[PDB]
């Protein structure tokens, strides 16, 4: 009820986030290094 240990890891949910961003970042950098979000298709 309060005692329990719901642990509302807040912390889990900001390095859920912080990594949901990383990943999102590394995917989006990556997928513009290898031009992926770039076009110049024919």
């Amino acid at each position: 009820g309060a005692l329990e240990e719901r642990a509302i890891p807040i912390w889990w949910v900001l390095v859920g986030v912080l990594g949901g961003l990383l990943l999102l970042t590394i995917l989006v950098l990556a997928m513009w290094k290898v031009g992926f979000f770039k076009r110049n298709r024919p």
